[PDB]
């Protein structure tokens, strides 16, 4: 069947307090050449396949659960 | 400037309670064609080339903070 | 619009002289730490909203042009 | 060991003749929803770990062989 990977990232225009806290921790570890950190979501979905189209299925699952379209962009991969 | 995306997931010999809660959530929405859900971390770093080897720098950050080497695996991407 | 990236690669069970030539070339350039080289195909397509299923579209485009289903594997991305 | 993938494509300020040919064939196959086609190179390399920095290594292999510095762009992926 299908192995779909969905990547979710906060649109550039939005701020990321968690990513900044991490960056700070990295500076706290002397890894001070990290001028900025961004934290997103990564998902591996093993999809069978029903009377529903692959693109519609993934877009629906993304557009309403896996992601919050007013703060995060996404892209996805597929391989059988 | 190097853009460094790190992808951490969880060994395949490790359960993913978080992924399960999601599969269940997706099924309740009729997306019953999801056989499994693994949830991972995606991180975009912005590095300013220093006196430290890039591969050395990335390996250390992942191994010491970004990815728990005991229950997770990782890979990364580099771009200028 | 769909920015779509398909990746065609020779199956592991197939030999790749081109890759082995490039690897040799590298060795000549003193990079002997390269124990192997595989050369694949990278296509970046822009697809408009179609009445057809994206996965279905790509599979067909590969099976009959972008990929020789006899010696190559593929995968793809969508944005 | 290191599985290294280098992705060379062609700068966007350059035409992709090889792609237009591909686009045409697809349109002839009736797949007219194809608005454009850019073709690139995919390369999987297995590299022994050395004192050398992967980034430097890759950068160099590209500047002199894998990728034409004048008309192409590259990025890469690393996994142990």
């Amino acid at each position: 069947m299908y192995k779909v990977k969905v990547y979710v990232s906060l649109k550039e225009s939005v701020l990321d307090p968690q990513g900044s806290a991490v960056q700070h921790a990295l500076h706290s570890m002397t890894y001070n050449e990290v001028q900025d950190v961004r934290i997103g979501k990564y998902m591996e979905l093993t999809i069978e396949k029903s009377d529903r189209d692959l693109d519609v299925l993934v877009k629906e699952m993304c557009e309403k659960l896996l992601a919050n379209t007013v703060i995060e962009d996404y892209r996805y991969e597929v391989e059988e």
